[PDB]
């Protein structure tokens, strides 16, 4: 009822289209993007979904020369003799008011998450369901999304689970440390001779300009004590952050810091790559955030009087992220596999207790946010 | 001499470090960064160059105690009593001034470039030379970087070569067309029922929010007549325009347009994103052009007002580019590997002439800039 055509005109100047629908709403349509989007066979390729037409063959003082409808098409006529076809529902999917653009991006890009602190309730899945149910991956991946990670539980006790959770989305990002990486610790206890510390919140591999999208760590076998696991919601501090200390947000969502990594694993490297350790995009809203204390570079590109003041809001920033009301602590147990944003959450770990034991065999691997996006569609339309 | 300190003082305050050089001139060096990499054991891992020091250790606000040296070092004394050594040669590099920054970030980031147009010399190497000699390695990948493109000849005529390329520069990089695509055409001698158009500019994959960085093109079997390969210089080019059309650049610049692609090779897919056209950094300098009419979605989020300006603003840019003075048009060989930057360069091809045999059969592949960069900083110290 509202994707079918009431009215349809050319309007004035015919460089414009008006479609009246039989909701009383109103859509403006530009001839020129009418023309460069023509569905015909000459234009357009519907199995590529591509376009054919070429820019230059493209008169952007186009005007339309005539027009007929009915409820669900509109056919359009043009000073070079082209005809076109569109339908009422490609048009409204397409309209250019404020909504309409509003709700198709959202659609595209499931754009809706939920900020977290301690409250949050880790959500999990079984491994092998997500593998055989589209129902299942579907849920995975877009509480991965919203959310930002993910519990799969029972897993088998050997290495490549991560690789089938790979088929699963697409392909893992093969990186310096190659498609996956095991981590093994093995301490006996009442060792006098070592010492455990902590790990400080951080984002995987910030030496790239491009960071892993999402980080894939199964727990084969694991047998700690106090090596609690520990992740904050890096989107909801910064917001926190500059509502708390607008300088310090300032500082850090505006100045370039270098990370590096040199190295040999799957080859012998050399990285290097400025980030800003917030990073927003052009409307303001943070898409990333970019840290890693360990991997930061002694080399510091900024005039002498930007250097202290930096140090100060990156303090501010970390001392955001311990305060209990920031960081949500879990253990991992065995068969497990943990899948979160590495652009969204910063994971650490608390400190091994004493002289105690430890012992654990853990494999990781990373996936790109458009392949696990792509995924995420396809997924969303085999489930609706 | 330049690294050889003849007088390092800790100015009042304890805050800053004045170091004068055998050279005369002053570099400052705030107390707080130099706490922060400090060289000590306890305080960074050299062996993987990665800071063991952690934030909430570092005191914001902490001064110099006291410190000595001699002509190649410094020796500081903290309040907590920590101590630490500094390297002359080592602090001489990280200098803050102006000019010292510029100049280390000239030797880990390769900036500099020619731009070029119809006038241009297409570097060749041999394809054998680069894959057994460093110097030949250096000189083929610092050209890639600084001209945006590098013709290799004498690969074999079949398939597996741009795989070599690869392992090479690190790993190349995988895509939703699996690690390697292949193209293979033939059109029989004298065909009526078919007709090839053109190319126009574009780069590669801009449905993708990380485009590939530098591509690959082996020319396995080409047997044709016209069709010839036409490449341009995109960061040229975009700064003619902001020079002849401020507006169209402005629009370019700052407008995001939706890339779409939807199908099955490697696994199926439907890859969105979204892109500015002319790409440019926090410092309005262009660092990357993303553009191919063909996967530019016909789903435009942008308000009415600004369609019509926009693809005006685009017929401009695409007209300076099919310019006789901004295109250098070349035939590529058998044998022979076209390696460029696709952040850069933008590719077409010429109308192949009408009614003749069309044989083809090449090889591609995809490379991050961050993996050939590493390479590129791997190769340069051992050129050198
Ligand atoms: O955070 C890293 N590794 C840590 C944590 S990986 C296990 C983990 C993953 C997610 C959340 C908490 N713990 C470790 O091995 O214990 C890490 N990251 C990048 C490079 C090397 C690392 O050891
Ligand atoms: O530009 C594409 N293909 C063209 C050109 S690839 C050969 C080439 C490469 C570089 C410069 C000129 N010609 C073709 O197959 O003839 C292309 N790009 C992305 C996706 C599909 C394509 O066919
Ligand atoms: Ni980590
Ligand atoms: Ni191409
Ligand atoms: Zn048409
Ligand atoms: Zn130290």
């Amino acid at each position: 009822m509202a994707c079918t055509i009431q009215k349809a005109e050319a309007l004035d100047g015919a460089h414009l289209m008006q479609i009246l629908w039989y909701d009383e709403e109103e859509s403006l349509y530009p001839a020129v993007w009418l023309r460069d989007n023509c569905p015909c066979s000459d234009c357009y390729l519907d199995s590529a979904k591509a376009r054919k037409l070429l820019v230059e063959a493209l008169d952007v003082n186009i005007g339309i020369k005539g027009l007929i409808f009915d409820r669900k098409k509109v056919y359009i006529t043009w000073p070079d003799e082209h005809y076109s076809e569109f339908q009422a529902d490609w048009l409204k999917k397409r309209c250019f008011s404020k909504q309409a653009r509003a709700k198709l991006q959202r659609e595209l890009f499931f754009p809706e998450c939920q900020y977290w602190g301690s409250e949050l309730q880790l959500p999990t899945l079984d491994f092998e369901d997500v593998l055989r149910y589209d129902e299942h991956a579907y849920k995975w991946l877009s509480t991965l999304k919203k959310v930002g990670i993910v519990r799969l539980t029972g897993a088998s006790d050997k290495p490549g689970e991560v690789s089938k959770l790979g088929k699963r989305m697409g392909f893992l990002y093969l990186t310096f440390y190659g498609h996956t990486w095991q981590v093994q610790d093995k301490i006996d206890a009442n060792n006098v001779a070592y010492t455990t510390g902590k790990l400080s919140f951080h984002t995987d591999y910030p030496a790239l300009h491009h960071p892993p999208g999402v980080q894939l760590l199964h727990c084969i076998k694991q047998t700690v004590t106090g090596g609690d696991s520990e992740i904050v919601d890096g989107f909801n501090v910064c917001q926190k952050l500059k509502k708390n200390n607008p300088q310090a947000f300032q500082i850090l969502s505006s100045t370039f810091v270098d990370f590096t990594d040199i190295g040999v694993d799957y080859c012998d490297f050399s990285v290097q790559s400025k980030h800003k350790i917030i990073e927003l995009d052009d409307k303001g809203q943070v898409v990333r955030i970019n840290f890693n204390n360990a991997t930061r570079d002694t080399i510091f590109d900024v005039p002498v009087e930007r250097v202290q003041p930096f140090y100060a809001a990156l303090k501010e920033f970390v001392d955001l992220m311990n305060s209990k009301e920031s960081k949500f602590t879990f253990k991992m147990n065995p068969g497990d596999v943990i899948t979160f944003d590495n652009w969204r959450l910063l994971h650490g770990r608390r400190s091994y207790e004493a002289g105690t034991e430890i012992s654990r065999h853990l494999e990781g691997a990373y996936a790109d946010w458009d392949v696990v996006m792509s995924r995420l569609r396809i997924l969303r339309q085999r489930v609706e």
